[PDB]
């Protein structure tokens, strides 16, 4: 049995009380006070809709991913990850989500680049075709108290991502990466596409999240075991508050 499977259940023993305390036991986050009060006003510019934006920033600005041409946002939800595109130097962000009761509808910004962006609702990716694109963005993977749920919805990612990939440059949500059959599929998926698996320090304790994404080399088994050691180990100590940063301002204007 993996150190994953050990830290879910793990994680599944805990009270409400214990489990917020852990969840964000010494990660890190936004500051999204100022952009929840604007959004809440109904301010179109600057904000960043979502935590989603900072998260994708976290990658791009250590050149894991580096979007570029037309950028396809898949699961974009609220749009987080499109808006923070759509400033980028590097023409063109289509996002694609499911939306409907349960699930984060688009937000209609006017951040810097937004004239470049069309989000799209009531879109299920699992019976979209793939599209020509020069960036392919996925955050989708519902977290589950099951891990064989986990396991299911993440090798369906996976399948699902791969005819999107031809050579361009990716970030790809991966929900369990631990599972065994997971590792088969990265290992199997990272030889034909290369790329890595990263953790992003802005996920919370809660979810063992990496991100399979397309600038980097390494050994996949290793990554995912170094998680499983750091959020078993957080477990261990008192709450350590999370190192909060400042959040993105996206500014404003057409491109
Ligand atoms: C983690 S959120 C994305 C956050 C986003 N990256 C941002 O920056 O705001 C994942 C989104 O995927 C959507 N989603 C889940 N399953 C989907 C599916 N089958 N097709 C399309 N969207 C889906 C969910 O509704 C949710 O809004
Ligand atoms: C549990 C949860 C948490 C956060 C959200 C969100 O969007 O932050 C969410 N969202 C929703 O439920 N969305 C939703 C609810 C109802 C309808 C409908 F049917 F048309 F009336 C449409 C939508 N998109 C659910």
């Amino acid at each position: 049995e993996t150190l994953g499977e050990k830290w879910k259940k793990k994680l599944n023993q805990l009270s409400r009380k214990e489990f917020d305390l852990y969840k964000k036991s010494g990660i890190t986050e936004v500051d999204r006070t100022e952009a929840k009060e604007g959004l809440k006003r109904g301010e179109t510019t600057h904000h960043a809709v979502s935590r989603g934006s900072a998260k994708l920033q976290w990658f791009v600005e250590r050149n894991m991913v580096i979007p570029e041409g037309r950028v396809i946002d898949l699961g974009c939800g609220r749009g987080g990850w499109s808006y923070y595109c759509a400033g980028l130097k590097k023409t063109e962000v289509r996002g694609y989500t499911k939306g409907g009761p349960g699930h984060e509808e688009p937000v209609p910004m006017s951040t810097y680049g937004w004239n470049i962006v069309k989000l799209m609702s009531g879109k299920d990716v699992f019976y979209l075709p793939p599209e020509k694109c020069d960036t392919l963005l996925c955050d989708i993977g519902e977290s589950s108290p099951s891990p064989t749920v986990e396991e299911s919805r993440t090798i369906r990612v996976l399948k699902m991502v791969e005819p999107w990939l031809k050579n361009n440059q990716f970030c790809i949500k991966v929900l369990n990466p631990y599972m065994p059959t997971v590792i088969e599929h990265l290992e199997r998926l990272q030889r034909k596409h290369g790329g890595m698996l990263v953790r992003n320090p802005l996920s919370r304790n809660s979810t063992h999240e990496m991100y399979w994404i397309s600038n980097g080399t390494g050994n996949i088994v290793s990554s995912v075991n170094m998680v499983s050691r750091l959020l078993l180990n957080r477990f261990t100590m008192t709450h350590r508050r999370p190192t909060i940063e400042k959040d993105v301002d996206l500014g404003a204007g057409t491109r």
